[PDB]
């Protein structure tokens, strides 16, 4: 009622999802048990905190009309032992008298944590009774009538038994809200509040939202508000709280003044981003461009003809060459053309001494690639990871844990039904032929160095956000620039930018004598011996390279 | 409600402790007879939801007599005595009900052991239970009083148990098999409407790796649903009067309710007889013949050459270059000679757990015992067999497990048709400490393939791939020597890809094909 589904935003196919999952029992339960089937006891859900499940809960309670009857994660621990088992319990059993109930509770991994994890035994008691209670759920008098509901960010610290059959099966996750989403929740959030907004600049607004949950959506409206109050407040010294609370009226600036004030909460969890970058920034090279969709394209409807052609369809596409040199660039391009979704762990991040917590996050970011199945896994630098075990004592053993952890996720390939993964690095010599092992990653690239036309494309992207002057000549640039980075020849060219602008603090211009004296001052930091190491590799890896 | 047909599988024990059960009973004269004490307690173990609670009810409903299930935790009441004097009364109505018996579940929680039980009435509870047991012992009581049991695991049991008169019968269940599966499968479906075919559920069966009874029961419940989401998605608008009895299961309904199942295989021991076989990869008869001499003559040949008993040696170590399809071969002899293959595998095996390790190997052989017509196995052992000493963050537990993995294995005569097979590709790297003879003897040596290799893992390719004819399998030959069978089956999947690549819609892998996949391949034989 005061908590109905038109007052929550995104999550519209988990909405759909639970909708389902309860409804029909709790409106048809007889046409449940006539069946002879069972009704599920509960569900949990799970999502990093912050989007507050708890909306949700009271939301589908106060819907459906059932006898709400809530508890939280810390707050019913209490100093008592047992007790609070006999709290639970009467509040089991006063709910089965009004059969139409739901019990939920939020951090359930607080009141039953893991069991090794736990020192007192007392809270391993209260895990018993509350197994024993949940049996009470799978009782004949009330079958599947007491739900219960749980709700915690942790699915592994979870206790193991709570996860076997009729305790704890349908797992609903609800991750970090999506750009789209993020806009969906924060119009529904803003519904009734005065402002002068333009949805265009609005979705401006939320893809300004990364790393942003909802809970601190509702912050920035109350702050934005507050710091309107402030301006017209800062226009007009001592007006009647009436006339002035007659006036408000909250705009972009609004919002933009608001945004740097407080910090997004989550920015830890891999969320599913969507590409932003395009193919328009990009010098060129379709035909790799080309390689690339067919490649990741094949394994989706040529099926029918591999099998034909009796032979085990390949899936790890890899990329090799100079670092960043636009790479990367083109690995988030062609996810984007795809259309698809970006989960990126770079390398060395996986560094925490918190030891197999990395293998936990590894862990995860497989369970959402899953999830989210038509989407795309993508590595970067992965000899980070991949420098052999040995030559460190301690920081190996992590790196030995997470690469088998990662071998066991990605050889489970047929699960992987069409989920690509697209890998990329430097020295592709120092990984472990694990990953090479065939039937994982059987497809590569060496991205090419920029020739001519390449060199010519990215000059086009760089004129065309600088007021350049026009003794600008695309023939010599291009030719002292060979032996260099796309990337790193942006740089030359801002240096000259920067060189001119030295010069004279205000001309609008810049001049390629400045430019000839950038590219003096820039070097080379790359050597052909490299182009020769990665030619060699490419011959003598023994491998598809097609 | 519940017949013993009704019970996923597991016949041969059903009717063990069917016979087991009943006999006693029926005859004690049977076992004085031949002067044999009346076996008391019997105890079955194995993963949870097995079957434990299902094997208890059936059997309560098969008895003919008296059965009074207690479940564990339930008497747990921290006052004092009426956890035991209940148990009084429980044996003291076992008395009068003289043909009778009784199980406990759970008994896990009963009795942990002084490191686990971190509470004494545990201790004492369990005196009282030893008590009761040897108390049964009266003569009137005998043939009548039985005992029953079963746990979550046999390992947080206590030694206090198994002592004679109290716990022999330690009868083992756990993951189901093959024809068990499909078995499970028919006797769950035995009264569902399904949409179901025979061959869908041989090759369903064949999708699952780890399930268990009630898992499956779950899985075959949740694609029902699924089914009947589906028909209700159609139209909403249908009250259960019309849809409880059309909905049946297809394929699709298992398939979605299956992909969000994780069938408690995480860490388990699979009997699993393979599908290889020698001519999936011959030649090197020289080899086979030698490995299938040390492991199946110590049997029969050094009996009949006892004459000359110089001595039948139980460990091999048989292995040269890397990539030369060892395990395949040792997956192959073991199918061949019809014995239950196990694995443990070196990097499987590196893992952080201390212990737990070894406890891992301690199952390992003694369900290999179990089954003791069999091969043990182990891949790439030197992974936790490093060069001692070099690694002080991971060698520091390779030697201790070693020192355990040598602690069982030293029953060289424990070893009695049971050999051993580690792995590895570097003979330095193996420590001769663990080659002072008596365990690990034998060594082979397995090389490059050869020629006529070759030419027989190509007709193996060309028989699975459709290639054609105008490539001579002699040019190969001609240019496929100092190669390896994974690099040369690599070799043959890059031409595929190259003809596929080349025409998306060929149908036959032409020279020029080779030819580039020859210029994409090398003899990686560093």
């Amino acid at each position: 009622f005061k908590v109905t589904y038109d007052m929550i935003g995104g999550l519209s196919s988990q909405l759909k999802a639970i909708r389902e999952i309860i409804e029909l029992p709790l409106k048809q339960p007889e046409l449940f048990k006539s069946y002879g089937i069972p009704a599920p006891r509960g569900v949990l859900l799970y999502g990093p905190p912050g989007t507050g499940k708890t909306m949700i809960a009271r939301a589908v309670a106060n819907e459906v009309g059932a006898y709400v009857s809530v508890i939280n994660g810390p707050e019913i621990i209490s100093k008592f032992y047992g007790e609070t088992e006999a709290k639970l319990r009467q509040i089991f059993a006063e709910a089965t008298l009004r059969h139409p109930s739901i019990i939920f509770i939020d951090e359930l991994d607080a009141l039953c944590p893991k069991r090794e994890g736990a020192q007192n035994e007392v809270e391993k008691r209260v895990v018993a009774s509350l197994l024993t209670l949940m049996d009470g759920i799978g009782s004949e008098v009330s079958e599947g009538q007491v739900l219960v509901l749980g709700a915690t960010n942790r699915p592994h610290a979870l206790d193991a038994a709570l996860r076997r059959p009729g305790r704890f099966d349908k797992e609903i996750e609800i991750g970090v809200p999506n750009a789209q989403d993020r806009l969906d929740i924060l119009q529904k959030l803003l519904r009734r509040v005065p402002h002068l907004l333009t949805e265009a600049e609005l979705l401006q607004l939320a893809n300004s939202a990364h790393g942003y949950v909802g809970a601190d959506l509702k912050v920035l409206c109350n702050e934005a508000g507050l710091c309107a109050l402030r301006r017209i407040l800062k226009k007009q010294p001592n007006l009647p709280d009436v006339k002035v609370a007659g006036l408000v009226k909250i705009t972009l600036k609004d919002f933009l003044q608001a945004m740097n004030d407080i910090r997004p909460s989550a920015m830890r969890e891999i969320a599913i981003d969507v590409p932003n970058v395009s193919w328009s920034d990009i010098g060129g090279l379709e035909s790799i461009k080309l390689k690339l969709e067919q490649a990741v394209e094949w394994p989706l409807k040529h099926p029918e003809s591999f099998i034909r052609m009796g032979i085990q369809p390949p899936k790890g596409v890899l990329l090799y060459g100079p670092p960043g040199c636009s790479k990367t660039m083109i690995a988030k391009a062609l996810a984007n053309e795809s259309g698809l979704n970006f989960l990126a762990i770079k390398g060395p991040e996986l560094m925490n001494k918190y030891v197999g917590e990395s293998e936990r996050a590894v862990r995860e970011t497989f369970r959402k690639a899953r999830a989210v199945a038509p989407s795309i896994i993508f590595f970067d630098e992965l000899d980070a990871l991949a420098v052999e075990r040995g030559s460190s004592l301690g920081a190996g053993n992590v790196a030995d844990r997470v690469l088998a952890q990662l071998l066991t996720e990605m050889d489970g390939i047929e699960q992987l039904k069409d989920v690509t993964i697209l890998a990329a690095t430097n020295r592709p010599d120092r990984i472990d032929k694990a990953l090479m092992r065939p039937g994982r990653i059987d497809r590569i690239i060496y991205v090419p160095l920029p020739d001519a036309a390449t060199r010519r494309e990215i000059f086009k992207l760089q004129f065309h956000s600088m007021p350049v002057s026009n003794e600008v000549d695309l023939d010599e640039l291009i030719l002292q620039t060979d032996a260099y980075s796309g990337a790193e020849i942006v740089a030359v060219c801002r240096e000259a930018a920067l060189l001119a602008l030295e010069e004279d603090i205000q001309a609008n211009l810049i001049m390629k004598r400045h430019f000839t004296q950038a590219l003096s001052t820039v070097t080379p930091r790359i050597p052909e011996s490299l182009r020769r190491f990665y030619e060699d590799y490419q011959e003598k890896s023994g491998l598809h390279t097609l």
